[PDB]
């Protein structure tokens, strides 16, 4: 059969490695129990790390807590999270967070993500501790896609789908990917280009005077125009349409693009972005790039979504 190279490339966060554990949800065969049980320290990695950021945001933002019982709460919490073995969760800490993710302050904090980049998973693993330290707890598929683990390995995404066989690897641009670069932009069938929506109202966590989105469009120019890619097809995916749809309810575009004029609903203002990066592809009249709004945890969307892609490679 055929060989399909795919890239999936994009800012940190856009959605890469959530796409790639789709592929193994959708077109190989999901998570056995074991693997399921493997990311039990990685999701309680990523629950403590969540609760940790709104609870330092709550000095940075300077909200204070509904219950000033909460202060000593946090701080047993951070005194905790540098004694207990990494990965684990014990009653004592989880007892803690609940109490935490009920104080009205820290919601008021939670609702101020956006101002210190909390991870988009937080409001799900939190909102949902009880389920998540219940002896015999199993991670779901869902529980899985909305994890986040740091892999410095090449993966290598191998399945067949009508007919084609596809190698699929997830890079990004930032330094730590180096090794990545040696060989992975070498005969690409095809590159899905990832932005995340809701970056928007983002800046970098180093320098707050870079907003996220135009980083995604920088990388995207660069991408888009390169010889390499002249003739190589190129699809982008608008990620997170399901958080943007609640940012755009509070956060008007024009904060990433001043020359934004209009009425800030899902569907203009995506459209709006969508016209941001897709007017960059300088071969645009010649070289046509599709898009779709994409929930990368939501398998039934990327089913369809990746089934266009594939339509479209064919
Ligand atoms: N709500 C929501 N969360 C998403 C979506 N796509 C990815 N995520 C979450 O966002 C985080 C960053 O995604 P990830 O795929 O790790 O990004 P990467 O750095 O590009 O590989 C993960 O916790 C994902 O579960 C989406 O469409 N909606
Ligand atoms: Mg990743």
């Amino acid at each position: 059969a055929r060989t399909v190279k795919l890239l999936l490339l994009g800012a940190g966060e856009s959605g890469k490695s959530t796409i790639v554990k789709q592929m193994k949800i959708i077109h190989q065969d999901g998570y056995s129990l074991e693997e399921c049980l493997e990311f039990i320290a990685i999701i309680y990695g990523n629950t403590l790390q969540s609760i940790l950021a709104i609870v330092r945001a709550m000095t940075t933002l300077n909200i204070q807590y509904g219950d000033s019982a909460r202060q000593d709460d946090a701080r047993k919490l951070m005194h905790m999270a540098d004694t207990i073995e990494e990965g684990t969760m014990p009653k004592e800490m989880s007892d803690i967070i609940q109490r935490l993710w009920k104080d009205s302050g820290i919601q008021a904090c939670f609702d101020r993500a956006s101002e210190y980049q909390l991870n988009d998973s937080a409001g799900y693993y939190l909102s949902d501790l009880e389920r998540l330290v219940t002896p015999g707890y199993v991670p779901t598929e869902q529980d899985v896609l909305r994890s986040r683990v740091k892999t410095t390995g090449i993966i290598e995404t191998q399945f067949s789908f009508k007919d084609l066989n596809f190698r699929m690897f997830d890079v990004g641009g930032q330094r730590s990917e180096r090794k990545k670069w040696i060989h992975c932009f070498e005969g690409v069938t095809c590159i899905i280009f990832i932005a995340a929506l809701s970056a928007y109202d983002m800046v970098l966590v180093e320098d707050d005077e870079v907003n996220r989105m135009h980083e995604s469009l920088h990388l995207f120019n660069s991408i888009c125009n390169h010889r390499y890619f002249a003739t190589t097809s190129i699809v982008l995916f608008l990620n997170k349409k399901d958080v943007f749809s609640e940012k755009i309810k509070k956060a008007h575009l024009s904060i990433c693009f001043p020359d934004y004029n209009g009425p800030n609903t899902y569907e203009d203002a995506g459209n709006y972005i969508k016209v941001q990066f897709l007017e960059l592809n300088m071969r645009r009249d010649v070289k046509e790039i599709y898009s779709h709004m994409t929930c990368a945890t939501d398998t039934q969307n990327v089913k369809f979504v990746f089934d266009a892609v594939t339509d479209i490679i064919i």
